[PDB]
DNA sequence: GAGGATGACGATG
DNA sequence: CGCGCATCGTCATCCTC
DNA sequence: GAGGATGACGATG
């Protein structure tokens, strides 16, 4: 009676994002009044997220096992008119109204009984029970696996009115779907490597072609209006910028063109302008990266009876050994440096021969530091410090993760002044940063550089960096998760669900080209018999035509076939053979059309002859053309960001090999 | 004219094609003439009259069309009797 | 780094002229110098005059109000106030010119639609503006319009707490209305003359509808030197005063009128 | 204090008032004006007709 | 009973 | 992603010595 | 000289 109030009512979305909050508040409430969980102190508020409309009769839904059981057990589809409730902004207020005037129906309270549910509350909030999180995801996926493969549908709430919430069954059932779907959408597969937000934003780029520049804010809401994104604004835009980013130490091969300021690399990198401000453009590699053709290997998902993007994609080259995986989900992480694309060509053509990859190390685009690796999973970056004199010092390469204004305040400012416990070890310094380079003037007592010496250069000005790769678990194609033991493992699993699918392209190619070959001698056939002439254009009924088209062997559409035998794998059609226009007629045409019914039997041929290998080979010769026209550019770029300035002067620079604490 | 039949499809150069269509008393497009005659107010054109399908020739379309090309005339008529 | 020079008290003057609560009459007779000045220019075709040509070191404060200023005040008086043709502010001007480009026969969100109209219009004034002018041509409750060219699809503010009460352009929707087909039809589109920039064709100056606008939906500008506030009108009544004059006969004296008002 | 009880039953374009008064004072506003004395009474002028021919 | 003071306002910064 | 100060000018109330 | 405490982090609320 002395507090305030005597109920907390909350009240969430359908959506897994109320869950946190749920969970988040029962721990703060929890953690230091446990006692008040069985005094009617805390009880739960719902909203629909469905609702179907047909003849003034509306059903209320608040599960999507709920509304698919719905759908299974109703002979009525889309008979009702049905409207989605993502988000709080499409109800009104005659619909609160109504939400208002059954309060037995929404508001529902929690019961507690027995201390084991404490238990689970602490099982999402304990950070020594990872290996408990771990083993309760394991069963979860098992379950839905067994469940999907076996086509038993799964349990929910909500079905009938509830007076009471048990925690057990709270923890257990809604809680685990956000927790699944932040797993879901946090860390990419690894068979294209891009993440959710990624793949859609490159889907609805492929659905238009973008010749000229496009903004980022306009692009955004076309994105969300196609994908069917409910994330908000700002994440997608975020996305979007984090994929504009290819500066030096962020990225090695981007998907856009750098159009604005998309952020510098002297403070955090994140200080770029508003979405509108800055413009954006496709760039040219993503062609060759995904070729249109493959668009009829993977089945897309069907949302809104809408065509959507696909759950992955195929790409030439694992995307997470070009720009990194850095995901942080429940259960697992991922944490993948990058490597050198040049040595990846390389190794595939290796592998493709049959022999021992060579072992790789992790490169980045514009960096000339060296990487040694004593223990395996473990790496060492260190920077490069240039002697001018006995006195003056520069540093002529620094390592990753370094920034101007961080690296400044952790280092510079201790130096200079005399700290608490240090005296000041440096006497001056300067910062001429170029847009990519680094210039440090700093001067430095004659004496006190032996002592450093000594020491170490790299261990005084705090070059080195060490880095730990123990996280590589990835989505399989399947769907579980494997926690994985070396990259060649990695390309040699890829390579093997590459290969299995040059037969399905070839299939897929194979009888395609003889469709419009057919087509096309057909149409010859009909010009040479106009030629010849039998069959009278002065009016006949379109009936005798097709009698005449029958009788005479002449086949239907093929593309009509094709189509037909694409969702599973009156009478005949002959639209294509009347849909011509009189230059079909004229000599050059006719000339024309001789040769142009070879150039795909030329093609058609080829395919019969040549072998599903040999093909790798001859689609990385154009992307490796690309790929130096491309690096070709970035030199011009370069030249355009050369100021005209005198380059760097000799001078004596050596790399400290750090004692090996045989960590791990 | 087709259907009486003077014009030989046997693989004939566009050059006699257009040297005829020029004899016959056959204009240029007149899409092309408004369009020219709209920012400030090679030889003829005759594309439109080669770029239809086959199916003017049926029986059906002829018929349809002897029609079609009186509805306009019937705008026409009263556009120039309407005040 | 330009500085400014000082000389007599005469431009003080000037500079209490845009300042003065006391000067209306005279920013009138200094706005309509300018616009004769312009208009006799523009006919005789003699280029005007325009600063920063060369380098100069100080700047008069007489110049600085009678050439830079005054651009401002012609450009937020176009703006602000729409014509008496169509009586359509710029910004409507462009929204629904770039509503006329496609067809929307399903429904799309107003924070998207902005992006496409800012992207062929040449708009540049932000973005909120613009949202706030498809928010106001969206409003059709009681005493606020007579006839929108939208459809009401989300919470557009009630008539209880000011109106201003609307969600985010993105959680509300929109979809273009029936009457926009019949009011402009496009076969006027070959009638008047469009503008050239950026060697784009944009929308023209002004439009041809069958009834002023101003007399259905009112308009309330504000802008520098003159006004305009007039109120609604009954739309009934403007067809059977266009039957009368077409036949010759002196008009009767209309009323204003509101839509669901039983107010005399 | 004038009124003496008040209700806001309104709907989404209609309006309610349940408004009670004392029936001495409902005289003395009667000979003041109601529209005078609730203030719904409103005045408007139209005089700035420039517009752009 | 009249004049200075207070908000109504609609596109933009 | 909601939070908030103003401009140009015109006018309806409105209240006190 | 070792273990608890402090930030690095990337998509979303």
């Amino acid at each position: 009676k002395t507090l305030r109030y005597g109920k907390i009512m909350i009240m969430t979305d359908q959506d897994q994002d109320g869950s946190h909050i749920k969970g988040l508040l029962i721990n703060f409430i929890h953690h230091n009044w446990p006692s008040l969980l069985r005094h009617r102190f805390l009880e739960e508020f719902i909203t629909p997220i469905v609702k179907v409309s047909k003849n003034k009769q509306e059903m209320a839904f608040y599960s999507l096992p709920e509304f698919e059981e719905w759908k299974s057990s109703t002979p009525n589809h889309k008979k009702w008119k049905v409207k989605y409730y993502k988000g709080l902004g499409t109800s009104t207020s005659k619909e609160a109204k109504e939400y208002f005037a059954d309060m037995k129906r929404h508001r529902i309270q929690f019961k507690y009984s027995g201390p084991e549910d404490d238990a689970a509350i602490s099982l999402a909030f304990s950070k020594k029970q990872i290996d408990d999180r771990k083993e309760w995801l394991t069963n979860f996926m098992e379950d839905r696996r067994q469940r999907k493969l076996l086509g038993l549908p799964e349990d929910y709430l909500y079905g009938q009115t509830t007076t009471y919430l048990t925690y057990n069954d709270f923890i257990n059932k809604e809680l685990i779907l956000f927790s699944n779907s932040d797993n879901e959408r946090s860390i990419p597969s690894m068979v294209d490597g891009l993440k959710p937000g990624q793949r859609k934003v490159l889907f609805t780029c492929f659905k238009r072609n973008d010749k000229r520049e496009v903004k980022v804010a306009q692009l955004a809401g076309s994105v969300a209006e196609m994908s069917s994104y409910h994330h908000g604004e700002m994440s997608l835009m975020m996305t979007i910028i984090n994929l504009a980013q290819n500066f030096v130490g962020s990225n090695n091969l981007n998907l856009l063109q750098p159009i604005g300021q998309f952020g510098t690399r002297l403070h955090g990198g994140k200080d770029s302008a508003s979405p509108r401000y800055i413009f954006t453009m496709l760039s040219s590699l993503a062609r060759l990266l995904f070729p249109p053709k493959d668009d009829h290997t993977l089945k897309f998902l069907y949302d809104d009876n809408q065509r959507v993007e696909p759950e992955w994609y195929i790409p030439i080259i694992p995307m997470v050994l070009i720009n990194g995986a850095e995901g942080i989900g429940t259960g697992w992480s991922c944490k993948i440096p990058n490597f050198d694309v040049r040595e990846i060509v390389n190794n595939i053509r290796r592998l493709m021969d049959g022999e021992e990859p060579l072992p790789m190390l992790p490169s980045y685009k514009n960096f000339k530091g060296t990487i040694e690796e004593l223990a395996p999973n473990q790496y060492v970056i260190s920077g490069e410090v240039a002697i001018l004199n006995s006195t003056t010092i520069e540093i002529s390469e620094l390592p990753v993760r370094t920034w101007t204004q961080t690296y400044k305040e952790q280092v510079l400012e201790p130096m200079l002044n005399g700290t608490e416990k240090t005296p000041p070890l440096i006497t001056d310094y300067r910062e001429y940063h170029t847009d990519t380079t680094v210039k440090f003037v700093v001067k430095m007592t004659e004496e006190k550089l032996a002592e450093a010496e000594r020491v170490g250069l790299h261990k005084v000005f705090k070059l080195q960096t060490s880095l730990t790769c123990n996280s590589m678990v990835l989505f399989d194609h399947v769907g579980c998760l494997k926690k994985y033991d070396t990259v060649l493992d990695i390309l040699r699993d890829f390579f093997e669900l590459r290969l299995k699918y040059y037969g399905l392209r070839k299939e897929w190619l194979l009888g395609m080209l003889g469709a419009e070959s057919a087509k096309l001698n057909n149409q010859a056939r009909f010009i040479l018999e106009k030629i010849d002439g039998k069959i009278i254009i002065e009016n006949k009924p379109k009936k005798e035509l097709i009698k005449v088209l029958i009788q005479r062997g002449y086949d239907s559409d093929p593309v009509k076939a094709w189509k037909e035998a694409q969702q599973k794998v009156s009478g005949p059609t002959f639209n294509y053979l009347l849909d011509m226009p009189l230059w079909y007629l004229t000599k050059e045409k006719k000339d024309e059309l001789c040769r142009l019914r070879n150039e795909k039997e030329q093609e058609l041929d080829t395919l019969k002859r040549k072998s599903p290998s040999d093909l790798w080979k001859e689609d990385l010769a154009t992307f490796i053309e690309e790929l130096e026209a491309v690096e070709a550019k970035e030199k011009q770029d370069e030249q355009v960001g050369l100021p005209g300035k005198g380059g760097k002067a000799k001078g004596k620079k050596t790399q400290m090999a750090e004692v090996l604490p045989s960590p791990r």
